[PDB]
């Protein structure tokens, strides 16, 4: 809807301009028409509450604008009035258009340096092609005009002014597309900070440094670190550099810089983890504490999955309580009742295995469920870097184990169902620990990108081929004796047999002792060419093409998963297992700060 | 044939020139021979009716040509006479050769600016390496000569002159290979238009704008739009531009610009759909109306295919009316007659499912058959972008359902045959709707390019291996008892078993309880190495290589299929479901035209 509305607003602005000789003269730069018309209403408006001076500024007409102020100087103070552009002044427009002389002329008339363009055209949104904040200084910074940024601070513009998101100009600058002035402009604006402006948080709680991390602005991140590094010594090709970890390690805060970076929705935030002080810090944390503890947690989880598997294998079963009648029934055994199920030393050993099994399902829920709420369910389940799909299946596993325990307590039949799903998802969730090892981590990401990519696309077109051919095979065999060829004997079996025949995992139905219907040979030749020969090998060809084009994305995602594991372990484990990282400054007279020392060759 | 004929014409032209001292002097530029020979027939002809002045112009000899006119000025007016070059003048030739002084000399003698070179050498065809139209002005435009184009219009050449295709010079220019003058030359020729010349249609009904769309000339399309855009405002990096949709949306016309573009045979016409106003218009139409309605039509078609499938599953069958005799017969059931087939509430429910099934087959034919005639059967079935092969199978489906209904009404046996083909093609045609979704559309094009590409090439060489080895296996087993190994028991079964063994979809024939002929082990080892190991994996290797080299073509074809779906839906659906797209100019005083407003960052 918003596009058609904005489109109408734009048409309606031009309609009023074209309808009004003052606004047309201001757009056209018709000095002669202004020199007639201004002598005989100056406060008349375009469709959004824009004045003739907004029009003159928009069409970049200094000559018209100086006439309009000479006739009616109060126009320099006027905001626009309607929701798209409300609060916008001719000063915001003169800054957008980089017209230094028109800006200085509006300031000479006393246009407000602190006016907020609060309308919907100025809010960070997918609707807007730019986000310059709401103040003339924020615009002057985002257009890169050093002259206008100085001229506005000379006229009393406040560098610490915040917009409707709480963004100061330093936050607005870090949100810009990477262009050469943006770091120059940040370094200029901090020269007027003489708490510091770069410590002011927005309404998300982000300081400009954390915003650079979340937004993936690696150029601004390196610029921010030039003032947090100290070059300790240089000797020949070697230098020792000491980096202040205060902002990076984010000590004692609920949401850390590293957590905000790994949990960011933006693709570019992974590149912050490859920036020098960050890369060495998370590397140290991983090789020192993270990998050792993750290998222990993997071992404990594998041992727990062996315990659960043993409790499935030794599950309590007795010879069935009724006779089998029809030859098609093969069930011979049956679930024991509670007071039959715990009557031997072997059951008492299985019972402690069941209690360990249930205890671990509770511990999974106690560890997982609080992090759904903190992170938000969309990010907690939806992020490859955090382990999103492994969170879905490990909670499903714990839910199915607790379902199995309430079924057991109730003497409820069919425990084999939740136990089978629990064994599959229980064991498949061991692949969460693949992320700890360079052999297996990148490959586990590649399997994930194949499942949510080429597998769903293949399975939709495969389902349509299966519905076609299974129906053809079923009705081809409906005339025939099902005991002579069973694969297509009823429609559910025909679907299942056709699915197995698509994958070639059962042999092509054959009985050379009998005359099969001629339409089967035809239909199977068409199915063998389309499903088996073409489609299944085209799935190989498709994944082969996807693999080489995904290979770098897979490796970046793996380096990000190691960091997200490191961050998660340190936040969740007891603090005595995670000593504070880097060098304590207090031992060396550097005050309360902590450092990373990096030595490098150049 | 035409090459050998033209070749003879060219040899015969040179033969006459070499035979005739006047024409040889005109080619050679032998001024001294002309200064002897011209004093004592000047109207004598080369093999195609060319004069000595045509020869002098062709060999680019101004000196000879001014002598020939000094002796016989009527030569400037002479056309060539024979079918290859009929109507060609020395003025057409002097323009081809860009000889401004020779052109101005022929015009001083009163050579016709409006002569038509109507012969076969000048017609748009695959025989001709250039198409410059038929008039000297059309040639002057296509050689890019601004001096000669001005000099010809100064001498009264008509810019609106049309050739045998109805092409004006603006159409001829849009047909040229993209070279720097072609837009300059179009912009020059419109400066003499002061209805407009760019509204004149050719004999296909195409104006120059629609011809640029059909021909895929994206450079001329962008040039044409520079005069249909209005830049509404510019502010900082943003601009709002208003594009006139009149030619693009082609409102109320039988064949629209967008339909002519998507239905074009030329590969380059897809690139027009990625040009700014077109791209935003078809995108709006798709996201606003096309995708919603296509998802409904997909749902209704899937529900219809479920209804038909249910009518196949519940088809009316009774226990056979005769005893089975030989053990090889497995048929136990049989088709019911009409007065047996509709006798229960379950049959009455199936009957309304059959009536819905038949009604939908009629509705498919009522929707499809008129579009065969309008589009032409070669384009309607032959285009990947329009859905050509899906039109073939969906009409085959409807034909087989109506065949099945006339069989049913006749009590005709073997309904299983058209029903099986109808189930396969009925369900496979659901993949037509894959084009609506980015997950499935590109992949459905890739399956199509594999079927008509690497699959036919593999299936021809596979058939030759199957004929070889099936014959070897059959005659190897002819000596042996068919009840001990059935796969090769007769030649049709040997072919079918060999085809299934090629694909590995049945197991290698084995019976370890008996002595198989030694020639079987040899022949199967050769078949396993050639068919299974080599050829079938070479099919995987081949499609893998085809896939990466086709991947971009596949994605362009998908973006074109979304537009062709959008265009088709809007033309076929009721108009109240497709409100006219863009902005009505009449609300804003812009007259009867409709616009797209585009906002962009630069
Ligand atoms: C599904 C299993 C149906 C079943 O349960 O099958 C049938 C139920 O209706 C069906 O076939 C369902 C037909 C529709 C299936 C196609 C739509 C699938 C969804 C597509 C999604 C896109 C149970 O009967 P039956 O197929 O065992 O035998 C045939 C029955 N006679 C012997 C008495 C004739
Ligand atoms: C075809 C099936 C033939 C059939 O119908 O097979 C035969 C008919 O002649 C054939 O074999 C056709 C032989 C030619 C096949 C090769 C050409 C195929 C086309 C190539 C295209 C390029 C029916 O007899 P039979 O093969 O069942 O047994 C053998 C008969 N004896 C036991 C009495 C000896
Ligand atoms: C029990 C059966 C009947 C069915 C219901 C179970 C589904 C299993 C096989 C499927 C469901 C989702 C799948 C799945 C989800 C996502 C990932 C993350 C990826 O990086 C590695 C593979 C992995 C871990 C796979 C493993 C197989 C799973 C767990
Ligand atoms: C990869 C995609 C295509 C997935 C969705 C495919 C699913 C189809 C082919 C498979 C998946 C589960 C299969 C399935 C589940 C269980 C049963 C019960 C069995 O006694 C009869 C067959 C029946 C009913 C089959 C029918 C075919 C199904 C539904
Ligand atoms: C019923 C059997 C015996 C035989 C005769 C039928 C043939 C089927 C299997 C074949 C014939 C042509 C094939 C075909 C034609 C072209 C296309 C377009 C492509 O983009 C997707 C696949 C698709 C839709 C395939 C699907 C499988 C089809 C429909
Ligand atoms: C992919 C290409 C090679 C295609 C054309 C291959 C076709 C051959 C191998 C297959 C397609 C259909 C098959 C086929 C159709 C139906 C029957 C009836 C059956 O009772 C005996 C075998 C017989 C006669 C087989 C013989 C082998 C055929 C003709």
């Amino acid at each position: 809807d918003w596009e058609q509305y904005r489109d109408r607003v734009n048409m309606l602005q031009q309609e009023r301009i074209r309808d009004s000789p003052l606004l047309q003269a201001a757009k056209e730069n018709d000095l002669r028409l202004l020199k007639i018309l201004l002598l005989n209403d100056f406060q008349q408006r375009g469709a959004v509450g824009e004045t003739a001076l907004h029009v003159a500024a928009l069409y970049d007409n200094l000559e018209a604008a100086t006439l309009l102020m000479e006739a009616a100087p109060e126009l320099a103070k006027e905001p626009a009035l309607c929701e798209p552009f409300v609060g916008q002044t001719a000063l915001h427009i003169a800054v957008m258009n980089q017209n230094l002389n028109l800006v200085r002329a509006l300031l000479a008339r006393g246009a407000s340096v602190s006016a907020r363009a609060t309308g919907a055209a100025f809010r960070r949104s997918p609707h807007n092609l730019i986000y310059y904040g709401e103040h003339p200084l924020s615009f002057a910074a985002c257009v890169g005009s050093e002259e206008i940024v100085r001229l506005l601070i000379e006229h009393g513009a406040d560098i610490r002014a915040q917009d409707s998101l709480g963004n100061t100009v330093l936050h607005i600058l870090i949100l810009q597309p990477n262009k050469t002035f943006a770091c120059q402009m940040y370094n200029l604006l901090l020269s007027y900070d003489e708490q510091s402006l770069e410590l002011v948080p927005n309404h998300q709680g982000l300081t400009p440094f954390k915003l650079a991390g979340v937004e993936g602005n690696t150029v601004m991140f390196q610029h921010l670190m030039q003032k947090r590094k100290h070059v300790q010594w240089t000797c020949g090709p070697l230098t020792s550099t000491l980096y202040d970890l205060t902002e990076i390690d984010s000590w004692g805060e609920e949401l850390s810089f590293l957590e905000l970076v790994v949990s960011s929705k933006k693709r570019e935030a992974r590149q912050i983890l490859e920036q020098t002080p960050v890369k060495e810090l998370v590397s140290f944390k991983w090789k020192k504490y993270g990998r050792p503890y993750f290998c222990v947690l993997a071992s404990l989880y594998i041992l727990y999955m062996i315990c659960f598997t043993t409790c499935c294998i030794y599950r309590p079963l007795k010879l069935r309580d009724d006779n089998r009648t029809d030859p098609r029934d093969i069930t011979i055994l049956q679930q024991k009742l509670l007071q039959e199920a715990y009557v031997t030393h072997q059951d008492n050993i299985r019972l402690v295995g069941e209690l360990v099994t249930v205890t671990g399902a509770v511990i999974i829920l106690l560890l997982e469920i609080p992090d759904i709420f903190r992170v938000g369910a969309s990010r907690y389940f939806g992020q490859t870097i955090l382990g999103g799909p492994f969170h879905v299946i490990i909670i499903t596993y714990a839910s199915l184990v607790l379902l199995t325990m309430v079924m057991r307590l109730t003497n409820m039949n069919g425990e084999v169902v939740p136990l089978s799903f629990a064994l599959v998802l229980g064991w498949c969730s061991v692949m969460y620990f693949a992320r700890g090892f360079q052999m297996l981590g990148p490959f586990t990401i590649m399997i994930q990108k194949m499942i949510f990519g080429d597998l769903m696309r293949f399975c939709w077109l495969m389902a349509v081929v299966i519905l076609g051919f299974a129906s053809a095979f079923h009705i081809t065999f409906q005339t025939e004796d099902p005991n002579n060829l069973g694969e297509f004997s009823d429609y559910p079996t025909a679907l299942f047999s056709t699915f197995e025949l698509f994958l070639t995992i059962i042999d092509g139905p054959a009985n050379y002792s009998v005359d099969l219907p001629f339409m089967y040979c035809i239909t199977y030749a068409a199915f063998a060419i389309i499903a088996t020969l073409l489609m299944l090998n085209l799935f190989i060809a498709m994944m082969g093409d996807t693999h080489w084009r995904v290979a770098q994305e897979r490796d970046e995602l793996w380096r990000a998963q190691v960091v997200a594991t490191t961050v998660m372990l340190e936040r969740k484990m007891p603090r005595f297992l995670w000593p504070r990282s880097g060098i304590c400054g207090y031992e060396y007279g550097l005050g309360d700060r902590w450092f990373l020392r990096v030595e490098n060759h150049h």
